[PDB]
RNA sequence: CAAACUCCGUGAUAGCUGGUUCUCCCCGAAAUGCAUUUAGGUGCAGCGUCGCAUGUUUCUUGCCGGAGGUAGAGCUACUGGA
């Protein structure tokens, strides 16, 4: 018997989103951008070497 | 006031400064080279990580084959110098 409550997503379909910057517990204070730098502020184009 | 004030383009633009919030488990860097209107930025390769693949090809020692050209030494051997 299938009720609307027993539905199960398949193992591995649901990968949790990565909420960058939410405490030193997981991703803290720099959001995986390292310390100061251009990538630390906005970005650099796809082109300029 | 070395270009008045209010509104608007306007979230002007900031390679600069600050800040970036709940827990645990696993691995774990560099401050190097090259290039750069580049030197406090950035990209490539090394350095980490995760996955896949080759599953030891890697490591240590012993022995073997090797080329050096340093320490030292030498100079009636040269270049110098006494
Ligand atoms: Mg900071
Ligand atoms: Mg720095
Ligand atoms: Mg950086
Ligand atoms: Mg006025
Ligand atoms: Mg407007
Ligand atoms: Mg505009
Ligand atoms: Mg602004
Ligand atoms: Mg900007
Ligand atoms: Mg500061
Ligand atoms: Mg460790
Ligand atoms: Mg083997
Ligand atoms: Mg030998
Ligand atoms: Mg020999
Ligand atoms: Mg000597
Ligand atoms: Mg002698
Ligand atoms: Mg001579």
């Amino acid at each position: 018997v299938i009720k609307l409550h027993d539905l199960k997503p398949a193992p591995g379909e649901k990968k949790a989103k990565t909420r960058v910057g939410r405490g030193e517990g997981s991703k803290g204070k720099t959001a995986g951008r390292g310390t100061k730098g251009t990538k630390a502020r906005k970005n650099v184009p796809v082109m300029f070497e």
